[PDB]
């Protein structure tokens, strides 16, 4: 993902203006090809009109150029694009929110499941690795960036996400459906067995682990649903038909006619129509926003770093459930042990950030003494 | 459902342009009939004006064509369609989200309910089959694709969703309402009996099963509500009246008059009005989006595959609660058993997907030493 | 509520076109009176201009007709109506979602509360009847369709929702507020007493019952809030002022002047202005959508069937907690008892609905062998 | 709050038309002053142009009037107002939803905390009074209607919301922040002490009370956040600049020039410009909607009745936790004790409200016998 | 944050008009620089046209000015800005809601964890300080206002948020990722150890503490996600391109030509174009709204006071868990101890705020006696 949050931290002189100089993930890279095709078509038509067309043919073309320009509607094209792009952006953010993070589950698994011995170490590692396996199984089906990393289930075995025994078990259970739901059932069975084995003292704790596990299951199901149930094809087709019909119309209607005839609005001849290219950039970039955001799991530049997400999740989970289990910093009295009102200091650069506490909007209301007395 | 997610993975040269070549679930199949009716009416009126109308009649028709075109409003028609289609799409996605998936319930039922013997096997299978029966009972009432598969309750018995004893019990309880709520009460009673029978050791576990059961109940209730409380008929009628009045106006106002009279804007005569057909395609396809999405449980091409959902749910549920119960892969140390920092390898195709971790937008801010010192 | 879901199941030839033939709950019944008033005013003004006005008066009227038409703005009127109607529809759906259904509570009450004897039967019936009483108490205050059925609290006693002892107790507790909150406190006290009496074995179960009870309490509170805090009166007044000012302007500006003067745009005289009536139908029907949906608990035709909801709720609750308690269908092995992969059959009409399972958007990506190898 | 729900129950002949006769909370009272200022300025400018300006000055003014009118843009002003007013209304409804109601907490406190003796009575009363104190502490900081009732913390002591011991304790804990968070910590400590004292038998019940307590804490925090983090000042300034610039332009551009010069569109002179006042009413009322709704806790007429909310909450809480604790209506068999299907009667006025149950949209689908047979 | 809630409490005469006099956080400070640049460019072009351009050059410039003005589109620019600014504002409010407040956690920690001795004091303080440390760790990565206060992890040690032992432990666990997730795992381990140590009597209480802890974890994860996954760069670039292209067009098209040529619309020459500056203020301020709100954690004036939030959180948490633990106000009978209906008095200023209780919209419906009788 292209992150520019640091650049737009402050609303300064042209803070968004500086963003026009970015290339990666920009509108520039998305539509240079379409812009070049538009230029080629426009200049080909212009040269044909200038040279090949005879006087009567030029007159007929002139009438068409006049007719096409009047039709050029775009309050409707803005309407359709705005409702669509809003839909696409909302779905894109929901897709990101439904990404499963094992941080709530890994904390619980680190805490509840007991045993410093090798058995407890193995139990905790496998319990968190089942969640990671479910996440990677859904991601390699939803994203083309993770599929290229794990083309087949043997690649998951080679990468350490799946042990060979789990691979054999998953093959034995094979059904004509996506198998991303198996690890959650494995986790439920293993945690139940752990509770029966004494590793989890009180069942309330087992219920807590399952709830943080089924929340991950729901998030993965939402990812699968967003992958499967795409934005309706008819709506995308309507939007692209509108945009491309607009610009095919502009190919003729925005043509600069012969100044000799002196048609209204064509008095001056310029070699390039700046506004049509500017309208092209604006409208086609608006379409490209939805085009890039419609599938955020691809391998574009503004698409999510799903590979990094997978790697992080595995690393932090295996660290928390194994080395951080019952290894805590020495508990010592704070700096503010006997200070009733902790006031951490401010750096010189951050001195101005000190503000008085907001006590509510009614703090500054002034009343007379007669106004403040109670009535019977 | 028409899935094109793989095609639009990357914002490439005309990625949406390639979607205009699709037929199934497209705008093409939805509105070819209306387009043909529009063509027939337009050419009939054109031929009548050319031939049947006399000179005074042609003059009166010309005035009408001029008058109708000026009225042709569409910033309002775009407004009404955009607010409606947004409503329809939001309701469509909510309807999909309210589809019940037994994956959270089946994991719990596989884990908690104990017994490898035939009694436990039967208990788990019936507990999950009650949830599947509730789901199919609501779906055959909400969707015309599942009703054609189970026209009567005897078809549910023949398909294995309902045992004959359950069919008799459901007939005995008959009330003048939809009976989709019976299986949830059956599930509650059966799980309570199982807890009294020792199959579920600690009640906390019974509470967990009921919560995952009542969430499914709420989802099914939302499906029934969306089926019953449709989008208001007045709002749909207003939208279709707007669109069809627009195009009935365009039938006359967009007519190409006699070039001999040389009216303003009718200097050149073309046999086909490309813009009116393009506006027809755009606006009628915008209407068809809402028309197709208003009832997503039909048997269109972009409607949900409810039959496949039912079949999957039954298969995966009966697999998880029966064969996967207390059958777990052999627990063995991982590939990363003694590696502090797991770093799974990258394929050659996926090498570029490796990214540095994002440490926050303030990581790159630089400060002087005097700026970094604390103040008293 | 007017349900047309079956009619719009398939996007067929004019599926919305067939909805224009409906009368009940339609735009036709909503605005025929306003349309007739508009016709009467328009023709009265037309006759006055034709006859009563003298030549100078007719000239002054002509100038006014010309002036009024130019002002006729409606991109703004569409804007205001669209933002409002969206607000009204969102609130309408939220109001429906906040309707309380005792299905989650009745399942729990049927399961947890024990005793086949008359004492347990009475306890379960009263526990669910308290929830039904709370629901009807909020509904008779929020809806004018249920108030006409229970005008006074004695009608609730006569209808069986309230026993005379409960009526006396509710009268004794009388406060100058709506008393819809009493049954929830009664339910809490009664369930606590039942747990102390041994009818509910383990408190976890009592906590489950209370949570499903307080969710109903929150839903009823939301209904009361939606009834009390209406859409701001200023916003409704602004919308209606806009619409009615528009059409009062159209009463003069859209008048067909004398063709003899040959004003621009008034060359041809027609007795009826079709577009003004079409704009009237569109805009006034758009207003009527919000007008009908602003209070969905009235007794219109598209308003919710609150009386039916109350009756159903009572019937299904009293059935589930009394006859269905610990009465379960005989537990027998399924049709798929030894079939590893259940495949329910398909009817001849539903054969085409069989689809292959979606395995994810990356299933069809093809890679070379060199692309699939891991890198060091 | 101005409640007109009863008036708009039915979509009848001019149901919204009758709302134009309301004064309190109307657009009439909100903008009469601005309308009078606009009238005064418009007539002052008109008189200056008629009298003070000489012939050349009048000609220059005429040119300006012509120039200003053309600029008069308002599709943009509608756009900005619509996006803003939608934001303001959404925030207003969220602010109302975040109002804390102790009804869920008071039911639990009435049920769980045991003891008919004076100790239990005092314990329950103080437990619910802590929640009421937290609610009033946040409300007197968020609303200017409650601050005028409790200007100082001594007023809370005098009104019974705070005992003198609690006032002393709150003063002793004083920090330079809003102290609305203290009562929740007091409640947690007191409920923990009650559980240690035997008043709450099983901790599950203590967890239930705390959850209903922390939900209230979250709602109060949201109220404080909505008070503190207002809608951005820049966005409000942009909207008001747009509206007021529009109407300052209309002060000159909409001026009725001398008919003697016979400018286009100024042929007829009227003393009052009805459309400009109508556009003024529409646009300024649209702005006043957001202006009134931006702070719903003031003391306007459509602002929330926070004082009544506080009084109700205290009354119902102290009633439920004290007199209604373990005082239940006599449990007796229902009217429907032996009736399998309860059918409550209908009044004569409500007879038409009886409807047949909706069995789903697929109930009426008809199939042939060959269509209904299963296929191998 | 700029708080003006007190100023807009009442919809009074020009309540928003008074907001135009504010400077801090206003549109004035945001766009004075861009306005000055626009003025300089406009006057430079005007002087060049007046002086440097010759008669033929002036004629060509005049034609360009005429051509540019006609293109000046802005219904589209309003559309794009409105959809964007709505997106930015929604994300801004979600970012604020995801701010973690330890108030729910600190109440639980104060209540449940037992021990007045130094061991319990230390345990409670460290448990709440872990949550505060997680919050500050995410905030110093998400906000540039907190990073300037804690440039390095040693600053957290010096400020008391992190003890040296925790700093050493965090360094030992170092991974190439953001380490904001460590304190939650530390909290889980420490609370588990406390439960094993007897400080937390019943595990249900441990489950409650973890749930309030993982909710904070989810909120911090959402903050990190909002920081990392910014609004797509292509969409921001499209919006700024639209706005700046509009105003570059206005630099020429809105130029006041020579009145001597007497072009249509340029009859009168004014030195300043008021409308272009007014359109500049409106559109650029609309853009500046999103520009300021895109990163609400900067150190602007309307950005959140994250430093104050951090300081408050630490102070109130350390106060509640340490001094307020098992220190409760003396429990005494209320003022309303024997009053059945508490009626707190009203001040003289607040007398008018007394309102009658709303009993529902159907309270005032009147029915005849025949209407009120039940039917068989």
């Amino acid at each position: 993902t292209i992150t520019y949050t640091s650049q737009v931290a402050n609303a300064r002189l042209g803070s968004f203006s500086r963003l026009l100089l970015c290339w990666r993930g920009s509108i520039y890279k998305l539509l240079y090809g379409e812009f070049l095709i538009f230029l080629l078509c426009y200049y080909i038509i212009r040269f044909i009109y200038r040279l090949a067309l005879t006087e009567e043919q030029q007159l007929m073309f002139e009438k068409l150029t006049l007719y096409c320009d009047s039709y050029i509607q775009l309050i409707p094209i803005s309407f359709v694009l705005g409702f669509y792009v809003t839909l696409v952006v909302t779905r894109w953010w929901n897709q990101y929110e439904n990404l499963p993070w094992p941080d709530r589950l890994m904390s619980l698994v680190s805490g509840f499941v007991e045993g410093k011995d090798e058995q407890g170490r193995l139990l905790r590692r496998t319990l968190i690795r089942y969640a990671n396996l479910g996440n990677v199984l859904i991601l390699r089906s939803v994203s083309t960036a993770v599929y290229k990393r794990f083309p087949s289930a043997q690649h998951l075995v080679q990468a350490g996400f799946m042990t060979p025994a789990e691979h054999k078990q998953l093959e034995k259970l094979s059904l004509p459906h996506n198998m991303f739901w198996v690890p959650w059932v494995w986790f439920a069975n293993l945690s139940m067995k752990a509770w029966l084995g004494g590793r989890i003292r009180d069942p309330i704790l087992l219920q807590s682990l399952l709830n943080e596990m089924n929340t991950l299951r729901t998030q993965c199901g939402h990812l699968y649903a967003y992958d499967w149930i795409s934005i309706p094809l008819v709506y995308t087709q309507v939007v692209t038909v509108a945009v491309y019909s607009f610009f095919l119309t502009c190919l003729v209607g925005r043509q600069f006619l012969n100044p000799a005839k002196a048609y209204p609005g064509h008095e001056l001849d310029l070699v390039v129509p700046v506004f049509t290219f500017l309208q092209f950039f604006f409208y086609v970039g608006w379409l490209k926003v939805a085009e890039q955001l419609i599938n955020p799991f691809g391998e574009d530049d503004d698409d999510f770093e799903t590979n990094w997400i997978v790697d992080r999740n595995l690393q932090v989970s295996l660290l928390a459930v194994d080395e951080m289990h019952q290894d805590l910093p020495r508990m010592e009295p704070d700096m503010y042990w006997n200070k009733p009102e902790p006031q951490p200091p401010y750096t010189a650069a951050s001195a101005q950030f000190r503000r008085a506490s907001f006590m509510g909007s009614t703090f500054n209301i002034s009343l007379n003494k007669e106004e403040m007395e109670f009535q019977p």
